């Protein structure tokens, strides 16, 4: 549904209901609780002040009661993987096993890594537990922690990127876009008597915080829904603003000068190396799994050059036409490279983005399968471009 | 567009389409048209008339025959013609062009249009040019058409190797088996005939495929009649898949065609580059070149440009509909526009529009949807050299 897409990177993993010799994987953690109480506290603070001064409507009184309930239910759960998130990983693992049982048979060896963040470790474990229940004779190497920061949390390690993310030139563009797209008064009219008395700044922060609470609720497995606080057109506009925020701060927006994308090259390098070692026999893993974050997936996909995902759109109002974050990095977003060897020992690779075949701007006579030689050369050119970009910052 | 509209494939009507360039380079298919051939209508009519003569029609069959007889009257004399809708489609494309780029077509701007010899393409050109001239009568206009342009607009009739492939190439066994798998005629015939069993599978499938064809073209004719509800949405979906596959295999980048259907379009791509180079160099003073032709012109031209999606090579026939959609490439009035811009540094940019939406090429640009013309030209020249190499094998 359009409403689910307008949750953007908070969208739940979508519904997804001859044999490769290797699978190379990167997956975001599954659906999670909100990481921060900031938006909830802001909504609550506004409605409480209104209640003190007799300023709430009937529905604002009901919203306040509901916000108070969510505050209690979110307490001690911030950033945790939800039941839905566990179920999402079990589905991804389960389909992979169902689709390629030969690959995971007969004491096959798999390795999984995760970041130090608990929701990513727990996503790894839900995935691996499914793997093991299906074939307990798998050999399994499991590790996680800050030792993987350079390939899984590179967005925390590059000084120029951190500065850009915190105070770079994309910020004024985003804020002007929000002011253009989001009209706070009609939304607040639903909840507050005399909403025109609120300054535009506080009105905007209230509404954006409320959208944030509503957008994450379907990821929590809590049986409550707030999608009807906003019309479909209001969700559409909210999504356009958050989509633009993700694009400019994490992807290939001209304002970022490809800095957000270039920082991902160590992960693309490690992907190529693990595949080359398996192909050569230096490694005999049947799969490498990696569990991380939207901030890992988004630039990695752009650096691979998956078609659409690395477009450089110069007009901010055109971004949503050409680049759609809910297609790139929903909850549990994942990239899988599937390697095949044909009868003449040639190596083919299929790229799956959220379990659907993805296109690269190189030729192939057998789409969705690409020549690995051609693909690796292409990816190496992308890494070299990334290194050149970083040499200027 | 609704699903039922998309399932009309290349018979889908042009979709709804409700800083200054110095040149526009255009190719357009004719607008919505009448059926070119009475074969399908006659096959449907002869089966229904013959069953009626032996009292073999259901009530729904009788209603369908009454409708088929009206269509035969209304199609009479009109075969192949541009319809009123086809005219309004061209007026909309020209009108939106004029509104989007008014400075290009102001004062005494010079434009040239060509068309094939086929009347619906000539009439589409004239619908388009009348809009131009009515908006600005001070335009200078050069108008021409005919078989003299077959080499760039109907190259699909001129290449012996391609004509042989189109008529008796290796794609036909694939297409016929795909139709047999996808189309079950018996449920449809039970709707209209008492005892569909007395028909062989061969004639039953011919009847159903003809009825689909009659129903698919009707929205293009401006006749206030409609036959979509003769079929379920799933039946339309399967019919569209078979016709999409036929277009892909006989006209585009299917592996079974070995790029022969696409390579034949290189004279038209070369002529696009020539007319823009002559304007950039000053040899030519035109502000636009317009060209009116056919789906068989547009489909391989788009694939030879390498517009993303449109040149995919899919070996599994069942996967084609997932990755290649003929209603997105060549609906009625399908058109390609190249818009050329000169920035403050005298650099040439080009924007490629497919059916008035920005198209992507597999080359990089820091200002999508605008590409460097130098980079684009070099890429297009590489596409032409590939095409010539493909043709030397045939
Ligand atoms: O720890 P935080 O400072 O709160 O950062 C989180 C987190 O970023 P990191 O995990 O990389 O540190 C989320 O990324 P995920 O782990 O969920 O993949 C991101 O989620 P989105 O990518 O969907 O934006 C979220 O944003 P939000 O709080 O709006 O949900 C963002 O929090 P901040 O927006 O405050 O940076
Ligand atoms: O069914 P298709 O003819 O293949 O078109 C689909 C359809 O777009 P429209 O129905 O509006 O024409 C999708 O809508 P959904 O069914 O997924 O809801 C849309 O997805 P978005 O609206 O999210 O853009 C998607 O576009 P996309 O390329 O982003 O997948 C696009 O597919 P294509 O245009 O690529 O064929
Ligand atoms: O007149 P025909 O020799 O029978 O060919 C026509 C015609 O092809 P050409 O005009 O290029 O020769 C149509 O193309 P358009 O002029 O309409 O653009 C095409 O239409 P489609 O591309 O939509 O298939 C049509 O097919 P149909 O009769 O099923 O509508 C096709 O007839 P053929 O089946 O003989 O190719």
């Amino acid at each position: 549904t359009k409403i689910q897409k307008y949750a953007g990177t908070a969208m739940p993993y979508p519904n997804r209901t001859m044999t490769p010799f290797y699978i190379n994987h990167l997956g975001r953690h599954g659906a999670r609780f909100p990481t921060s109480r900031k938006a909830l506290d802001k909504v609550e603070k506004v409605l409480v002040s209104a209640q003190q001064e007799n300023g709430l409507t009937s529905e604002g009184m009901a919203l306040l009661s509901m916000i108070r309930r969510l505050s209690r239910l979110f307490d001690g759960q911030w950033g945790k993987l939800s039941k839905l998130g566990e179920t999402e990983q079990e589905g991804i693992a389960g389909r992979m096993i169902r689709n390629y049982p030969q690959l995971f048979s007969n004491s096959a060896k798999i390795e999984a890594i995760a970041t130090y963040v608990p929701r990513s470790i727990n996503s790894m474990d839900a995935f691996l537990s499914c793997m093991i229940r299906h074939n307990p004779a798998l050999q399994v190497q499991r590790s996680e922690g800050k030792q993987y920061n350079h390939i899984l949390r590179f967005f925390d390690l590059n000084k120029s990127y951190v500065n850009y993310k915190e105070k770079g030139d994309w910020l004024p563009i985003y804020k002007a876009f929000v002011h253009k797209k989001i009209s706070p008064v009609p939304i607040m009219k639903k909840f507050l008597l005399n909403p025109e008395q609120y300054l535009d700044k506080e009105a905007e922060e209230f509404v954006m915080a409320l959208f944030s609470v509503a957008a994450i609720l379907p990821d929590t497995s809590i049986p409550l829904n707030l999608e009807d606080l906003f019309t479909l057109d209001e969700w559409h506009r909210y999504w356009q603003t958050q989509n633009l925020r993700q694009y400019m701060s994490k992807s290939s927006a001209p304002v970022g000068k490809m800095l957000p994308v270039a920082i991902a090259w160590p992960l693309l390098s490690e992907f190529i190396r693990s595949a080359q070692e398996v192909i050569s026999g230096k490694s005999d893993y049947q799969a490498n799994f990696r569990f991380a974050h939207a901030n890992t997936v988004i630039p990695f996909v752009s650096l691979m050059g998956i078609e659409k995902t690395d477009v450089q759109v110069c007009r901010p109002d055109s971004v949503s036409v050409y680049w759609k974050d809910y297609e790139i990095s929903p909850m549990a977003a994942n990239v899988q490279w599937l390697f095949y060897r044909d009868r003449d020992q040639r190596i083919w690779v299929k790229i799956l983005l959220n379990e659907e075949a993805a296109a690269l701007p190189i030729s192939t006579a057998c789409f969705p399968y690409y020549s690995w030689e051609k693909t690796r050369i292409f990816f190496n050119q992308r890494i070299e471009m990334a290194k050149k970009t970083l040499s200027v910052f």
